[PDB]
């Protein structure tokens, strides 16, 4: 049992919210919160945006000594750093961005990283800014994460759209 409340069931594994990440990272404190973060962990808008933001910048600062000392992170890859006053950690992943002309099929290799937590907290990678299909992204979490994953959906549009269209 654990403290999520009012998902949708998808799946064995996977469950799906019209949630603010931001807000339910708050009040869940979750062991780990992903952030749909860029290879340099430039935490500007969309999900990284707001994350950093709702930490007063504490986590840019933390990623810009990441970066200083490890170089950028590579597209499909992750790392893991202080959750703040939001999660334990912070699981940073590097989804495709379209908007980058970046490859999807290293969206699966994405959403792999999942694999090495028990439970998430999590938005669908490669969306929004990223510029990916949502529903596709989606899939390729059901299809690949293994491990417990809820997922939060800001847009409730969008959400019904997921969820009715769900295969
Ligand atoms: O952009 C956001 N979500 C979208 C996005 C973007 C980039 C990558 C993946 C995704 C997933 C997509 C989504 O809706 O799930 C986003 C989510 C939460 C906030 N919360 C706040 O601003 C708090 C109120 C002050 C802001 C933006």
């Amino acid at each position: 049992v654990n403290s999520f409340s009012g998902y949708l069931k998808l799946t064995d594994n996977v469950y799906i919210k019209n949630a603010d990440i931001v807000e339910e990272a708050k009040k869940v404190k979750p062991t780990v919160v992903v952030n749909a973060a860029n290879v340099y962990l430039k935490h500007g808008g969309g999900v990284a945006g707001a994350l950093n933001k709702a930490t007063n910048n504490a986590m840019q600062v933390e990623s810009d000594d990441y970066i200083a000392t490890n170089g950028p992170l590579k597209v499909g890859g992750s790392c893991v750093l202080s959750g703040h006053n939001l999660a334990k950690h912070c699981l940073h992943v590097v989804g495709p961005n379209v908007n980058k002309g970046e490859d999807i099929q290293l969206l699966k290799s994405a959403y792999e990283n999942f694999n090495q937590h028990e439970v998430l907290l999590a938005p669908l990678l490669s969306a929004g800014i990223f510029g990916a299909d949502p529903i596709h992204s989606l899939r390729v979490c059901v299809d690949t994460v293994r491990t417990n994953v809820y997922l939060a959906v800001f847009d409730k549009n969008l959400y019904d759209k997921l969820v009715s269209s769900f295969l």
